[PDB]
């Protein structure tokens, strides 16, 4: 059901939230939602999204931003989703400064619960980072679902153009980098040219990154980083396995840690 009704018949529009990497997004009410709007242009064909649309509606979990349905009404696709009033962790840390280890430990647990669920549906997130971890005003954590010609490509080039070949354990690596990003306000190598990073990561002598200040963080955090950032995908622990890790299975982790962060945000 890709409705054609006009969003403005089910929802009142409240404030525009987008810009930057997020594009055009609206706060709205029925229950508060986000409406992301994409301008459909000439050769555009909604039916080519068919595949990546069913992947959304049937992916239902507390730690995954809920997808409520789409609209084409008038040259524009509108995706209606669970509203997260505080935006991304990147929106937040750009104001509050670095998260505490306990805040990061709660975020990691909630993300790993979401990743365990996506991996169970044979979905790979592919884009874990501060910008794609959303926070609601209750301090709860939700993973955001964003996203030349092929006419001459061999079918094996086409397969890679889509998939990659790699598997869901790439999300575990991205979570490690995100944990460092939440601690230090940038991923490792952020000041290094992207091409150079690709080449360096590609060497067999590449050292996985680390937390810069050793003394600031518990051995459990250093160990969480060391194991999430396992070079070999074959020895890298799963989401489910990572959720028994000391850092994320410690008691005291709850949304209070984030309500704190949100107080600090509006009272900086
Ligand atoms: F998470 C969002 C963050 C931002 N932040 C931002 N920082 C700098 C800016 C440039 C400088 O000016 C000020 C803002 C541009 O924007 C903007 C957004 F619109 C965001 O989207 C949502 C917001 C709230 N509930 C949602 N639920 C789902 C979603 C998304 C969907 F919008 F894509 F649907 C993401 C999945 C969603």
């Amino acid at each position: 059901d890709i409705f054609n009704r006009d969003p403005r018949d089910h929802y009142d529009l409240l404030q525009r939230l987008g810009g930057g990497t997020y594009g055009e997004v609206f706060k709205a009410r029925d229950d508060l939602v986000a409406l992301k709007m994409v301008k459909m242009e000439p050769d555009d064909d909604v039916s080519t999204l068919q595949k990546e649309i069913l992947i959304l509606k049937t992916c239902r979990h507390a730690n995954i931003v809920a997808y409520h349905g789409s609209y084409l009404w008038l040259q524009k696709l509108w995706i209606c989703m669970e509203f997260c009033g505080a935006g991304s962790l990147q929106d937040i840390y750009q104001v509050t400064g670095s998260l505490s280890e306990l805040q990061i430990s709660y975020v990691c647990r909630e993300v790993l619960q979401g990743l365990a669920y996506l991996h169970s549906q044979k979905k790979i997130h592919r884009d874990i980072k501060g910008a794609n971890i959303l926070i609601n005003d209750a301090g709860e954590v939700r993973l955001a679902d964003f996203g030349g010609t092929p006419y001459w490509m061999a079918p094996e080039v086409a397969a890679v153009a889509l998939k990659g070949g790699y598997n869901e354990l790439c999300d575990i690596w991205s979570l490690g980098i995100t944990a460092i990003e939440l601690a230090e306000l940038q991923p490792p190598l952020f000041d290094v040219h992207p091409l150079r990073v690709l080449f360096l990561m590609t060497k067999s002598g590449y050292q996985p990154p680390r937390l810069k200040e050793k003394g600031k963080w518990s051995a459990a955090f250093h160990n969480f980083i060391k194991v999430t950032l396992t070079k070999s995908p074959k020895k890298r622990p799963s989401a489910t396995k990572m959720l028994s890790h000391q850092l994320v299975s410690q008691p005291g982790l709850n949304r209070g840690l984030i309500l704190d962060l949100l107080d600090k945000l509006k009272n900086p």
